[PDB]
């Protein structure tokens, strides 16, 4: 038992390792999406930039959980990072729809993590998830929703103008 | 009788309280319009910003009439602020048409107030209405007409591309 | 159901609309109080400025709840803003006592909103209320308590001198 | 008849000369009031400064009407400036009550000047009075009302303390 450990349940410690893994997976998904938009046959530079910014933010989410595990005296166990569901993300609209689903999946995991921290009477952990994660997810979800709404109303993925102009005026 | 009151008719005083009520109501309509465009399924940020700015402007209009009431030694009496006629404003084009209608309604009420101030030989009040309100209405109605014309020529409300581009290039 | 909605109970959505209406009502009460102190027969400019500031803050409170409703994929439903209880607020001390009572009423509403968010296991909503509302209420109640205590000790409302000097020295 | 004269009634020309004389008289009353507060047995320096400022403003009012007379091709006829009604202004509160009454008397004169300009279909003259005089009078009456109300509530003229503290805190 770590000299620093206090009011930190073993279930919490394991759940934090699972969340770390999911943050690294989200990072990998956004990295894949980014370089899809960098292809000569896709060529939407601001989509590529938007998703690469998202990838680097997911790495920071992972690192802060690894910091928290060590702050509380838990022990980091890293696992294989699963390749994303797709190599070819098909269009700007479909990548955004996939990004929205991923952020709701990360959010559901953080809500399941807060539920566990609540059951284990770990208010430090509850505060950590609320301060650093829950509102980040609600903002990322609302923004991706906003982007999907716009791309659909502009007439994507059909009208080829829509994704070009959304790339320039919203993501650029 | 207020020690400041001079050449200020009872009817003028009563009409100023009702104008205060109409300005607060216009603030509320514009607040409703703003947050409609903030919805994830509408997501036109510059429409939202535009209508929130009108909302704070209507607030200032109400406050300056409340200042005038006291300057002339009238007494402010407030009523319920009615909720806007719509919860859903349907489109950018439809919200601009409703704003055009609201601004003409507020202008008509100010022209009635000026007619009453004239009938009661109150040139201070006539000057107040002309200096601070009448040209502000004409400018607002012209701007909203210009917006409605461009949204119609661009092919709104059908073309969601039209509202997206108007949002960026006119209201941005 | 909105594409962004996740872990957001219908009861919490309805409770956020009721809180939006109570924030707009508190804005209206403070606007009424402000322009009472602007009357030529009351003439306390710093009481007037103090309540106008509180009025503008209550609107910001309203607006942040309207943003949250859309962030969580709820739907804003605005209602009639009821007129304030009084036209004539009697004195600086009585206006401050009524403001204290209003802030405790808004606080009670927020504490019941937090109880519902807790019962519905909505930690994002709990965090929102804690971060943006609960300590604002505690500070507003404490400050109004401080003001009522000073106005009472100075001999209000049996000294027009007390309200005059408090206006200059505390609210100035 | 002057080469510049156009749409300028003989009655309006005579009324502008009468207003010039009343503005010079108001300047003289405020000069008298100012140097009352400068006496060693009254000694309220900010009452003294306040009324000297009002004296200098009334002269500017006089001068702008003299410019207008020449602008419209009227002929200035100056008369004897009557001494003020009082040598001894009794107190800060009585001087302020007399100043309020003077400003309402000057306002009544201006409103009768506007009635004549309206009856003679002189919109230039109507605009001049509205733009430069009517709101100045409304503000001066409101400010004097505010001051009388504060001096009364503070316990003037049964407190030399009230007039002392008002001099420091409002007129300082
Ligand atoms: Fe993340
Ligand atoms: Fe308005
Ligand atoms: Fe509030
Ligand atoms: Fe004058
Ligand atoms: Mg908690
Ligand atoms: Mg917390």
């Amino acid at each position: 038992t770590s000299q620093v450990r206090q009011n930190y349940h073993q279930d919490s410690e394991k759940a934090i390792n699972r969340q770390i893994r999911l943050e690294l997976y989200a990072s990998y998904v956004y990295l894949s999406m980014s370089y899809y938009f960098d292809r000569d046959d896709v060529a939407l530079k601001n989509f590529a930039k938007y998703f690469l910014h998202q990838s680097h933010e997911e790495r920071e989410h992972a690192e802060k959980l690894m910091k928290l595990q060590n702050q509380r005296g838990g022990r980091i166990f890293l696992q294989d990072i699963q390749k994303p569901d797709k190599d070819d993300w098909e269009s700007g609209l479909r990548a955004m729809e996939k990004a929205l689903k991923l952020e709701k999946k990360v959010n559901q995991s953080l809500l399941e993590l807060h539920k566990l921290a609540t059951k284990k009477n770990d208010p430090h952990l509850c505060d950590f998830i609320e301060t650093h994660y829950l509102n980040e997810q609600v903002k990322a979800i609302k923004e991706l929703g906003d982007h999907v709404t716009n791309l659909r109303k502009m007439g994507a993925p059909r009208s080829g103008l829509a994704e070009y102009l959304f790339d320039k005026h919203t993501l650029g």
